[PDB]
Parts: C-alpha cells; structure tokens; sequence
C-alpha cells in the first residue's frame, strides 16, 4: 500500500476538499436533492440549464410576470435542478437575493462537478489518493513557516480585518499556504497599478475547483441581475466579509480563505449596487463598492509587491436605501488575479 509522500499538512488539505461525503451533507442543507439528481451524476450541460432557467426567471421578472409564467419558469429550473422541501411547493424565485442563492448553489455544483471528475481520475494502487489529487489539481500548495513573515501579515490581517458586524464568531490561522496555479504568472498583469491582496471566500465543495480552474467569471446563460456588479471575480478588504461565504457551522468549523493578487487598476468607484457596471467602466480596470467601513491607508503594509490593506477599520461616511457596510472589488478579466496564499482557518463560534 503506497504511503503518501506529500506534507502532513497538504495532506489534510486534500482531504478535506476532496471529501465527497461532506459535499453531499453541504448540498442537502442547500435543499439539493441528491437522491433524484445524484452529484456524481452531475454534468455541465445540466448546471447550464440551470442557470437558462434562472434568465429565464429574470425575463419573466423584467416583463412584471408574477403568475403561470413565473410559475412555469421556476417550475422548470427545480425540474433541471431538483430540491427537497417535503410535502412542500416549491417556493418562487423573484428576488436579486433569491436569485444569488441559486446562483450560489449552481456555482457550488459547478465546482463539485470537477471534484468528482478529480477524485474519479485517481488510478487506484498506482499510488496514494491524496498524492494523486494534488497533481491532478495542478496547482502548488506549499506550507509555509508560522514564523515567516508571510505568517505574521497574514494572521494580522484576518485579525485586523474581522467586521464588527460580523460578530457571531472569531477566527484562528491553523495553516498558510503559498499557492502558484499554472500560468497565473504568465497572464497577471503586472503592469496595472494598484496591485492588491485581497480576500475571496468559499464553501468546502468548490475548492477544488478553484485551486484547479481558478477564480472563474460567471457564465453567459447566468442572468446578470444575480451579481450586485456584473459578471466578474468579487474580492473583499474585509476578511470577515468572505469569510461568511466560507458557511461554516459549529460542528463543521474548519474554512478555507484564499488571499489574491488583485490589480485593480484605476477603479470606478459605485456608491450602490449596478449588475451593469462593466459597461460604466470607461477606461477604468476595476469596479469598487464603496463600503461605510473600510480599511485605513496609514494602517497599510507590502508584501511581495502587493499592498495589504491591514486594519483596524474605520468609518468612511459613505451614506448614499440599502448602502455597503464594507467595500467589494470586482475584476472582469482573470487576467488580473494571481492565487498566492491559502488559509486553513478554525472558525471559533460565539453562541
Ligand atoms: C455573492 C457573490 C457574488 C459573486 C460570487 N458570489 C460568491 C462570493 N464568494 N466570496 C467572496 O469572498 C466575496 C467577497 C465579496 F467582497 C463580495 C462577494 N460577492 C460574492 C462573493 C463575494
């Protein structure tokens, strides 16, 4: 029986992104139904449908369609994407949030679909499965020093950075990891000003799937009016703010953070939420949503070529009703991102 030969702490990485296991209890608790349309089972095709069902929906939305349109149209998307509510009616799908939920499961299902792919692409005894996956990933994952730098910043940053809304829960580094996906190098733009280290959260299911694809933008069938800002990579200052997508539970209080390289350029600077704001670009490289809340330049440190907007926050007075509490920076081209630092986080649950 083949050992495994990679670092003690990548192979507990590894396992906990490839645990299929846990990626089903995570779907069922998104009301998935994975009895009628099992995960291994899931293909692009049908994820794609999902989301021409969900414009659809949004067509239905745009002409004030409420009744046997709307009905049909929703009814559609749960018999491409199936849930389970019980004796239940489906319910309707109307809302910029309701339809972000669904997007959300779509998008995890999406990366799921690679991790199945991934796990299934293992050539049993030829050697161990964690090895196996790691290359498959095609993506480096090297553990740093607790001691180095990086480790120091980094720590300070998740702490600096926790929103004071966002209170319910605290966060501890249990593990760094420098990260390098082939030919991240290759096509960042080094060129562009304003390089950034920001954060970007997500549940367990999809990592494989960015550690192997990349941050990805949204498909063309995706209707636009699920993204406050348009079809791009969303990145946050505030650690805490992507650290909510990470969805932990008490029982499940293990996350992922990763931490990019963002250049952001010039940025077109949103006081509120415009899924069209690409098109409100003009020559500028980045959208910004300006938060109340945010990071102090006096507060800011380098590392590695990258500003890293380190806390505490302070209040900026943006006060356009619904305003930002804290700030959101989109890019619409992957070119702009570099994968460089995982973080293994306990998430410490306040009751
Ligand atoms: C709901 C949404 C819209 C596009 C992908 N979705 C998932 C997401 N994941 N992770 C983040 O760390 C994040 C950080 C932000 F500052 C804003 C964000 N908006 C999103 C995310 C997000």
């Amino acid at each position: 029986g083949p050992e495994s030969q990679l670092d003690l702490r990548v192979q507990e990485l590894i396992k906990l992104i490839c645990n299929v296991q846990a990626m089903e209890e995570m779907m069922m608790e998104m009301k998935y139904n994975t009895k009628k349309a099992p995960l291994g089972k899931l293909t692009v095709a049908q994820i794609k449908a999902g989301y021409q069902s969900l414009k659809k929906i949004e067509d239905c939305i745009r002409a004030g369609q409420h009744g046997r349109a709307l009905m049909e149209a929703c009814n559609e998307f749960y018999t491409r994407i199936p849930h389970d509510f019980g004796l239940r009616t489906p319910p309707l799908i109307r809302t910029q949030k309701e339809l972000s939920e669904k997007i959300q499961l779509l998008e995890a299902l999406g990366d799921i679909e690679i991790a199945i792919k991934l796990v299934k692409s293992e050539r049993q005894g030829l050697e161990h499965p964690l090895d196996q996956h790691y290359r498959n990933l095609h993506c480096a994952l090297r553990p740093l020093d607790h001691e180095s730098y990086e480790f120091k910043v980094i720590s300070q940053y998740l702490q600096s950075t926790h929103a004071p809304t966002h209170s319910d829960y605290t966060m501890t580094l249990l593990d760094l990891f420098e990260v390098e996906k082939d030919g991240e190098k290759e096509a960042f733009r080094e060129d562009l000003h304003n390089r950034m280290l920001l954060w970007h959260g997500s549940r367990m299911s999809n990592w494989v799937g960015i550690l192997s694809h990349g941050l990805r933008i949204a498909p063309p069938e995706a209707p636009i009016t699920g993204y406050m800002f348009g079809k791009g990579i969303y990145f946050a200052d505030m650690s805490s703010k992507s650290a909510n997508y990470c969805f932990a539970s008490r029982l499940k209080n293990t996350g992922l953070l990763l931490l990019s390289e963002v250049a952001l350029g010039q940025c077109n600077e949103l006081l509120e939420a415009n899924p069209k704001a690409e098109g409100l670009l003009q020559g500028k490289h980045s959208t910004k949503g300006l938060g109340k809340m945010a990071p102090s330049s006096a507060h800011f440190v380098t590392l590695n070529g990258s500003t890293v907007p380190l806390g505490p926050a302070s209040d900026t007075g943006i006060l356009n009703g619904y305003t930002l509490n804290y700030n959101e920076y989109i890019v619409y081209n992957p070119n702009q991102v570099r994968m460089r630092y995982l973080l293994k986080v306990q998430f410490n649950f306040l009751q």
